This record gives structure tokens, sequence and C-alpha cells, in this order.
């Protein structure tokens, strides 16, 4: 189901400190290489009053390389498909819930996404649009209750060169019966998402991601 060559179509909505918005997006990947690009049209409430960049984890786990013979629970959910729910804190008090369904219609991948993100200070980078995307990251992986639970610090790099951290706490839930699923143990996804375009203030943003997951490459005692 999960093929080589793979598109996706997704749809987003929400408010970011009473900010409303809406965003559609279109793209491609190769689910087994772990890469993917998206290009997103803001198309309510932009150009954005607040930076884009605190959005870009919610546009995409079926392209992530399960290396080493991991079992992967995203491309194994198909064709009932998963979901997952994030929150995402920021260290100078901007929260931002993100809750996404992944659904294949037709051989297309389509995502749908809602956000919530309060208490992002209004003198701080994120709403004052001084960011300048995201360092590379590695986020944990591991089963709890027929899920999956992940979780990663990530680095916001800022006009003038220091950076901002947040902590996601993600929970990724499948469709397809457990009965039907091999999970994984515990692992690692390495991740650069990076932006290649913006044009309009951010009104239009194309995004690319490498994904690759592995367990720890060194050596044990036990």
């Amino acid at each position: 189901l999960i093929t080589e060559n793979m598109h996706m179509k997704l749809y987003m909505e929400g408010t970011v400190n009473n900010h409303h918005f809406k965003c559609t997006s279109e793209g491609e990947g190769k689910p087994y290489e772990g890469t993917q690009t998206m290009r997103i049209k803001v198309v309510e409430g932009g150009p954005l009053p607040f930076a884009f960049d605190i959005l870009a984890t919610s546009f995409s786990k079926t392209f992530i390389n399960h290396t080493q013979g991991i079992p992967d629970f995203f491309k194994q959910s198909f064709p009932e498909g998963f979901t997952w729910e994030r929150v995402t804190t920021y260290e100078d008090g901007g929260v931002l819930t993100a809750t996404q369904d992944t659904s294949l219609q037709d051989g297309c991948l389509i995502y749908n996404v809602k956000i919530r993100g309060v208490n992002f200070p209004s003198n701080g980078p994120v709403m004052q649009k001084k960011t300048l995307g995201w360092e590379a990251c590695t986020e944990m992986l591991y089963p709890a209750d027929g899920g999956l639970e992940g979780r990663a610090d990530m680095a916001l790099k800022l006009v003038g060169g220091g950076h901002l951290i947040c902590n996601l706490k993600t929970t990724y839930r499948s469709k397809k019966p457990a009965k039907n699923l091999k999970m994984p143990g515990v692992y690692y996804v390495d991740r650069r998402l990076e932006r290649i375009k913006e044009a309009d203030k951010e009104t239009y943003v194309e995004q690319h991601e490498v994904a690759v997951a592995r367990y720890c490459d060194l050596p044990s005692k036990l």
C-alpha cells in the first residue's frame, strides 16, 4: 500500500494566541528513503502574525527510513491509517497542541490537522517573527500501551544567532488492531527539517525533511 513514491495532501486549521488560520498543502516523498517535500499555502489568516516555524512539525511519519529491521508502526498501519497528538512546550512559555489524522484514500496520503497554540510571549521571537528555522534533532520513540510515544527537544534558530528550545511530547496511535501489529522496541529517529522556499512574508512555504530510524549504534555492556 505504501509505494516507493507517494503523494500527500493536507488540511490544517487552528489558532495561535487567538489568531485564526488555515493552510493546505501537497507534496511527495520516498517513504523507504525517508525523504519528502511539502508545498504549503496559508489560505486564511495570512500573512501569519507569528513565526511559521512553530507549525513546521505539524506538516508525516510514513516517510521515515526504518533501518536495522526496526518494525515500522506507521507503514504497518495501512490501510487503516494512524493518528498522532502532540504538545510542544517552549522554554519561554508558549504551548502548542496539534492533533492529526493520517489516512490513505485512492493511493494518496491525506492529513487532517488541528492546531491550538496559547501563551506565546508577546515580545518573544515567535510572535515577533524573529526565527530562522530548526536545527536537526533526534526523537526517541518507545512503546506505551499499544501505541508509541515520542520525545524530543528541538532548537529554534533566532535572528542574532541564539536559540529557543522546545520540548515535544507525542502519542502515536494505530487504527489497525493490535493483533495485526509487530511493535518495535525503543528506537531513535534523526531528522533534518529544512525550509527550502518562502514567498510573500510567509504565505507560501516549501519544506523538506529527511528522517532516518536507527537503534543506538554504540556498543553495549549488557
